[PDB]
């Protein structure tokens, strides 16, 4: 039917794929697609907020070569620095709370500052939680969470008997958020590329054909409608 | 183009969804769909072997209620007992090696025997590895692997520094198999429902619309063709 405003997913996760491809189709360097992709983030953040989404996890990843995803994980163009610097005022006004998951400790000093300022300035907002997965990988997340949990247990002198599914959820970088009911990936590529592998165990998947730069509010609504129709 | 016999995935994983739905459409009890689903397993096992697939992991799961997957995990009708008893001779002759992943220690004594006999009788085969995920869950698998790795490390008096991605792969129930290049799920439902969550980190996903009982050799080839076209 039409968009059911009373069944809007609390948490939508999106792999923003297509910036490079979009640029290449127009014989332009990837930076042009990176810029347009940034505009898509603004559009999607506003509409998500306006329809009731409470958590939005975005993973910047551009499929260049299907067999080389490692090149994207820590690539500068997958950073939301430009977005945060040019849209922060709006985020603040829109009651959006900025957060991040991933390994950011080794990012450029000026990058850490930009991200921290964004968080600090929106720390008190109570609306949509805009979560950027930066230099993130599900396997790396688990490996990291496993190491800590082990030390946390040994330090406290305990056995592995307390380790269960719930324990793991509370020790992932996503411990403060419910798992996404819906995972969307643009461009038509159908993989989760090591993104929230544990968290999307029960998520509904939607592989949207449009390139991230062309993805818009209308398309988002359509994805949620599909989500609602599939029950 | 056409099926490229030199680029056949080494490992295909399939969530055999649709047995219940298929039966319900025909106003028959699920057992009728369970039986036809068994015939699909035979068809798919033969063609997979005949085209060069080296590992085939099958997960019996029937989507009855999208919001209650726990009811399927340990349900008797998702056991391959009937399949193994009626097709073992063929498996032996076809040089197929039967294996399993999952928690089988608490299954009925007669069920454990049927599964063990199937394994024993095909233990020396060198062709397709037919892997049945029984009473299996990716999260449970990880929780279990994490517990052991911890004890294995403490017992040996070691720190968590040796724990990396590779270490985890070698301690999962799937340690002897390469990750699947392709994950297929029938019926049109698009979720991985806690199946091989770690292992499908980079897998290509194909959500085939046909119900498992209607899925056949032709459809499998088509899925692989799609896989090859998407590059
Ligand atoms: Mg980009
Ligand atoms: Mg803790
Ligand atoms: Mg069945
Ligand atoms: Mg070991």
């Amino acid at each position: 039917e039409e968009l059911d405003s009373s069944n809007i997913p609390e948490h939508i996760a999106i792999i923003m794929d297509g910036n490079g491809r979009w640029a290449k189709k127009r014989k332009m360097p990837r930076i042009k697609g990176h810029y347009e992709g940034m505009q898509t983030i603004k559009k999607i953040t506003r509409i998500a907020s306006d329809i009731g989404v409470k958590y939005l996890t975005l993973y910047a990843f551009s499929t260049e070569n299907w067999s080389r995803p490692e090149s994207e994980v820590n690539y500068i163009m997958n950073l939301p620095v430009n977005f945060l610097k040019t849209f922060l005022p709006e985020l603040i006004e829109k009651n959006v709370k900025v957060e991040t998951i991933g390994f950011t400790d080794k990012l450029p000093k000026s990058t850490i500052e930009a991200i921290n300022n964004a968080k600090e300035k929106t720390a008190n907002n109570t609306g949509l939680k805009l979560i950027f997965a930066i230099n993130y990988g599900g396997r790396a997340e688990l490996v990291h969470s496993i190491k800590n949990m082990f030390d946390e247990l040994h330090q406290q002198g305990l056995n592995s008997d307390i380790i269960d599914e719930t324990y793991i959820n509370n020790h992932l970088m996503t411990k403060d958020y419910p798992d996404p009911e819906l995972l969307i990936r643009t461009s038509g590529e159908q993989r989760i590329s090591n993104f929230l592998i544990w968290q999307v165990s029960y998520s509904e998947f939607i592989f949207n054909q449009k390139l991230w730069p062309d993805f818009d509010e209308d398309e988002l609504i359509k994805c949620i409608k599909i989500y609602q129709s599939r029950q």
